[PDB]
């Protein structure tokens, strides 16, 4: 009944200014507008979205409308909404129900407001976290027959879709864009490579060069963190449980050992594992004075922060999201973002260009499911490679790249189409 | 009937000396010898092997005999045999039929001498290229019922296996070792990173720093080549047809453009594409005087060497595998290895440690098929991830890497066994 | 008469907290405190200091008092004082006259309050810019006979000292600390390497990877800037007027060309030249939409900001020290810090460890002049190499570096003392 | 009386071919020919040269003749002569007295043949090692008044000229080009960076990635070696006696410790110190099995090879300049080039482009002394910066560099000439 609900609609001009700046760093989304604003391949679609209502997501929203869709939006987190961004979407005449600092009750309400449109119920789900997908299946299963497809971009959401399918709960075809090369590499590797040191610097202003930096995990996040630190002249040590990832680290010349050993040597500690119990009290007790300890991996479970609160003799807040503990041995630990994500707590998260790749993935998913009614049966499907390739291609102009086109003869010799896809499904890049 | 056939068995003390050195660089294979010589898991096995008869292969061969197997061998290429390696294998009482400079008839003959042992015929195939596999199926199909498994490590061989399977010709279970992470990364990326510049240096002794180097392709070979050239202070320009691979290069700060533009800029040219018509007369006509041109990708189809032979006013052999042409415009081009593989023509191919990973994959496949017949249907199977991990784990000691073991608690949290596998099959590393 | 003058002495607990953190990053100064607090080598000294009243400078100040000196201080710039640092110095009973947002009259006043102590006038000068040195010589020349030495750390100040000496105006021996290896490398190369991208990120939050970055100049600041940008995966193009510096860039694989050509290519522009007319309207007219332009070299003379103010159709303040202009061609330029120093306008300047090297040079100079009057004629003297080495040696413990000591035999072979100096004065490192 | 003496004058065509190839990698020398072949600034000069009679030095010789000088040449080492190069110079009508494998008696004779020309005695000395300079002063002091100048390019020769001057022996003005930036950087840093791994690879074919490489010394040679090894994925450890050099290493993220510690960890050992007793028996006894030990620094005094010969239980030659010792502990050491220079023993020395910078330095010295009769008094002088700059500038075209020219206004503001020099004499680059 409310046409939108935002904090302050007067912030819309400030939102529009930020939008004007972000658009230039989001060419993937802007290419989609250039290519599809006349043909309007999403005409008919009624997309309910649930995703961090940021400046970046606003560019995504307005891309979808430009492609012909009706769109109604909520946030997937209670603090990630940027109110000026939300105001700008509201003022543009797009139903948005989101503000910074929602209650759990207000959060659910917001999502519920996106389900019904002027002409009828939603017919497409765009989700980050599975909350919109879970709400429809548990609370509003009447609407499932009318929904053509789900796009999902997070690890949690994809893991959740696989369980729903395993248990017979899932009733709508779903495209997983989380495991696209263009999504995964920007969200995990390039993103964290840019923002790790940004967070550490804003938090501490510390010299990186000449320090030992211990990075737990050498997956895509660890790889980027390690590369970043190394570029500044830090000596990086890696820890790993996977022998293949450990081997990769060794072949780049990184020392690889255990946290038990490395806790005695590190000036800076970065956890990127996705796993519990990486840095623990017995590690803290061995650390050099004023060791910087932060997490860029799993939400808040990698570092035993509760140990520091329970065993330290002093806790002094330095600035927002920077606390300095003194231990019984008389040495200090500088803990960043309360053991949560350093890139969100002490910096501005992912750069716009990163979000461009992730959201251009989701625009592709939406078109693919909506444009091909009967193509995808109920289940979780990977985004086809040709669309993953089209995401990358959409950014090349901005990257100052001239891509080569295969000649017909060359394509014949390779046994592939000159428009792609160019690699088999098992190709690792 | 003849117990072996080599060029000169007087080279066995030389071969043995080279073997001893190689063993220390092949910890994967030596770790297999340590772990499995008491249990003799390949006891009973009569393995026919068709694989370049090198020092490295000779270590693989003696690893298979340490594991209990009887083995008989030939090279999979007419020039690839190292005679001293073959002589050392011969003196050790291993029947080996291989020498440098075989004829095509002699090549076939050599493979045919490996099919029948003392106690009877072969029961296992270890292959590189599919020749030994194609010989059995077309010319000795009576031996097929008694053969338990094939292991194949080459792209050529695996494509050939899939076609045999699609057309009902394949009669034996086959493990594909080519697409293992440990095999593919070493054979493609790290191997070429180690040896590209070795070849160029041996051929030319040229300064690399301060040159423009044009690398066609940014797959695993291109990535390795590009990284190597960049380490020496060359400015690397990349050409690509895949949007994803092109973007990957852009994100490491490489210029990405077309060969049409780059041919006027490059001092050095390296083709890594696996494709036809990469460097053409069109391009040669524009190159700087004394541009160095070489191929490390596909055998011989990437550079149009035929054009040079037909259109140049001079062709001068500088040294073996180094030809300097003078064109009608008066400018000179230095072609390496006749447009064939520079790392083989102008250097010593892959370092032993690279082959340790590829051949340790092989031993895993041979154990896996001889030990568990029950397990694999007639068809082409990827090596299981746990064995791929084990290949990597076997090399970590040599690298002085201390791997972390997950606690029971951590493994339960991650929903994985603390012995692995640690990644899903779609994980790209 | 007034015992100190600060903005708000209630900020002393905040200052003290910041000092404690900084001390651990300034091992050079803390090593001086450990080595010299028993012998009090600056006992008797009444040092007037004119140097940015920061947390780092506050550590220097308390180091000088630990060494026995009486000291009185003012900032060498009207905005550079950190009030909390000044308040902490004030509460500690050090007479300090400095605050953020002084007037020019107040600036002079503040320096004039440092000339006369309790027991009498100053006898030593520690200076940054030459202002305290110029004030004494023109306005208090009666105090010159009682002053034993000057230490000066700034290019501006040293040029000024040489002119004073050439024209017979200088009446006190002066050590030049600006051209020490430990000072110059940290203040110019490593400092700017640490903070360039900190400034750009804080200002813009922009992705660096995959951009063309144009760095004008390849001296020590350009080298550092270039290395940093390159580490993030930006493609760095360099402009130079010196053939040697240009060649150095070429040999690391940087493209070297003119601003006239590069202005059409760059996404980011960093001037490091110390020279006028580097970026002009001529260049702005050619730039890509939303090109980021910033200066980290000379104060404000490198970019023609005046042209932008006079010829743009829009100037919008995005945030403090970030202005986005729209030109008559419709394209936008993002100017950082009003063409002034990006690392100061948009970040926190040099990390503490950098200033530790510069200020540990200062302490060495002050000890050297107060302890050995006999030694230095009226004139400008480079810091002796052995003291430059000692500055570096003092920082090695923090870096967990184990230095090798020459044996007596090795030192005799090399014709040097095993305590140094280890290099001739022309050695460039 | 003999017009030349070479090994075989029939090798001249092969020499000329190598010369044609080298000229394209020696633009500095070729630029000198382009600029000066008409004006002929060395007309009148009668230059006796003493320098490794290589293909590269042949380009230098023919550059000097092109500039108007009469030239007669000998080698400065008894094995460095490349006979085909010597043949080509002989056939061109230039008196050359040099062959590979001279006796000490033959060596002296060769130098003596260069002293007298058709029209009179030599009037200029071009020297590498000081042997020609020492011969004239001790044995032929009658000729000293007729000699306008000496150019010298080696550390030994420059150290020798300073002692001669200190003792009153030196009677001719001398230009030291050894300490030019362009000479020193190419001879010490860029040169060894290119050739170290070339030597190790040709000697061993070993994998570099994943190994610990211990580099003793972090001067210009160590810096280049370390950078090279790091680029291949080795983990580099540094040892150092100088705290400034140690600090530099630490700021690039290299572990810095002692050989006593590092001998237990290293897979590869490289000595670059210029000093005795770097690697010793007690280090060898701790080394991992098949550790590779080589020297690229001082001739043959850094490694205690005599210890290996006296204490090892086996010594096996692998190939030329590669010996593998077995110790009493049962482990093996692979020693390269008998502890002499690995880049000369196991590779082809410096690339041509390196020699171009060194020899273009000497052409500048010769012109400078000959063209300015009364400018330089007797003594050792550094080559002026403007000529060092001109050397760099001569190579920029080949490096694909477009150098910027200062505007008159810019030059005024900087207080320098728009033609240079651009830096003060103490500038370190
Ligand atoms: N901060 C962010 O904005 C951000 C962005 C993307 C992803 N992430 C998160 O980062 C985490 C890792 O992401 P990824 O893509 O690198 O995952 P990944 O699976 O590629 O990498 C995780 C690595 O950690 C290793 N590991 C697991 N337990 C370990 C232990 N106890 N000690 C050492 N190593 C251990 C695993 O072997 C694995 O290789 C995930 O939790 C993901 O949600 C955070
Ligand atoms: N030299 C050796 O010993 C050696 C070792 C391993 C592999 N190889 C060979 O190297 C080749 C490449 O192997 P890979 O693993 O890098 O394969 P890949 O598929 O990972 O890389 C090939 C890349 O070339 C690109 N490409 C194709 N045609 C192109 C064109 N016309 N212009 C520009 N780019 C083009 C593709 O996009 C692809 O990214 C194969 O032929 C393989 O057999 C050689
Ligand atoms: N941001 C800071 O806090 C900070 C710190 C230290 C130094 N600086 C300043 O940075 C500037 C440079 O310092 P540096 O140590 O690198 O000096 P430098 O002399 O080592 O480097 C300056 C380089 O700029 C080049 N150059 C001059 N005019 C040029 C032109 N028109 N085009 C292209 N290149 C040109 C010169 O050839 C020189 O190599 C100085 O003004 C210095 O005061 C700033
Ligand atoms: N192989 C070649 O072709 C080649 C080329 C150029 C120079 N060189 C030689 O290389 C050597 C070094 O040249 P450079 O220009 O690097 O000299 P440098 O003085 O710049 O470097 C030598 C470094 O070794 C350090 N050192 C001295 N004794 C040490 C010890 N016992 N342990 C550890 N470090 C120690 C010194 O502190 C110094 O920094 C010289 O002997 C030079 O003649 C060889
Ligand atoms: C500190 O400033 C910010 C700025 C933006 C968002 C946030 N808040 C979160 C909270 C949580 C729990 N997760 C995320 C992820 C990881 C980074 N992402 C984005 O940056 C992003 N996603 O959509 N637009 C974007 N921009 C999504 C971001 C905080
Ligand atoms: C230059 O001297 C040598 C040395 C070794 C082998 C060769 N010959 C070939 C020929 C062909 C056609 N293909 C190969 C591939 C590519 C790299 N490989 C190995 O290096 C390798 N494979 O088994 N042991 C190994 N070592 C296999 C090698 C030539
Ligand atoms: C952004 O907040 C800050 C923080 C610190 C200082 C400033 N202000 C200036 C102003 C001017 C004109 N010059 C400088 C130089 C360059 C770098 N320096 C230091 O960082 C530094 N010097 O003493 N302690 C230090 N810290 C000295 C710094 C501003
Ligand atoms: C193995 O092949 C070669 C090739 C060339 C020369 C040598 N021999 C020596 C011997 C000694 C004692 N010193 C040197 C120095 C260091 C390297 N230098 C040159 O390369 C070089 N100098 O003049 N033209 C050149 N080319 C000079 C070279 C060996």
């Amino acid at each position: 009944k409310l046409p939108y609900k935002v904090a302050d609609i007067g912030l819309a001009a400030w939102g529009r200014k930020a939008l004007d700046i972000a658009e230039n760093e989001m060419p993937g989304l802007m290419r989609m507008r250039e290519r599809y604003s006349a043909s309007k391949p999403l005409k008919g679609a009624r997309i309910a979205g649930c995703l961090h209502m940021t400046v970046e997501t606003a560019v995504l929203i307005e891309t979808l409308v430009t492609l012909g869709a009706e769109v109604q939006w909520s946030s997937c987190n209670i603090f990630s909404t940027q109110d000026h961004a939300a105001a700008a979407i509201a003022k543009a005449g797009i139903p948005v129900y989101a503000w910074k600092g929602e209650t759990d009750e207000e959060y659910l309400w917001c999502i519920e407001q996106t389900l019904y449109f002027k002409d009828g119920p939603l017919n497409m789900i765009l989700d980050d976290g599975g909350d919109l997908t879970n709400l429809i299946h548990t609370k509003y299963p009447q609407l499932l027959p009318g929904i053509r497809g789900i796009s999902e971009e997070t690890t949690t959401g994809v893991h959740n879709l696989y369980k729903m399918m395993a248990n017979g709960i899932l009733k709508v075809p779903a495209i997983n864009v989380n495991d696209s090369v263009t999504k995964s590499k920007f969200d995990n590797l390039y993103g964290c490579r840019e923002s790790l040191i940004d967070g550490i610097k804003r938090a501490t202003d510390v010299m990186i060069a000449g320090k030992v930096a211990v990075v737990a995990g050498y997956g895509d996040v660890g790889k980027g963190c390690a590369q970043a630190l190394r570029g500044f002249g830090a000596r990086v040590i890696i820890t790993e449980i996977d022998p293949i990832n450990a081997l990769q680290a060794a072949m780049e010349g990184y020392e690889v050992t255990t946290m038990d050993e490395a806790c005695q040597e590190g000036n800076i500690f970065v956890t990127t594992t996705g796993c519990i119990d990486i840095i623990l009290g017995r590690h803290f007790e061995q650390m050099k004075d004023d060791a910087i300890v932060c997490n860029i991996g799993h939400f808040d479970v990698e570092i035993d922060v509760k140990w520091l609160n329970e065993n330290a003799v002093e806790k002094v807040n330095i600035k927002p999201q920077v606390d300095r503990y003194r231990l019984k041995n008389g040495r200090r630990i500088i803990l960043l973002a309360e053991g949560r994500l350093v890139n969100l707590g002490c910096a501005m998260g992912h750069p716009s260009f990163v979000m461009s790749n992730s959201f251009t993935n989701q625009v592709m998913a939406q078109i693919e499911l909506w444009t091909h009614p009967d193509k995808y049966p109920v289940g979780v499907h990977f985004l086809p490679k040709k669309l993953d390739e089209a995401v990358a291609e959409a950014h090349l102009g901005k990257l100052n790249v001239k891509l080569t086109k295969l000649t017909e003869k060359q394509a014949q010799y390779l046994g592939m189409s000159c428009d792609g896809p160019f690699k088999p499904d098992h190709y690792r890049y």
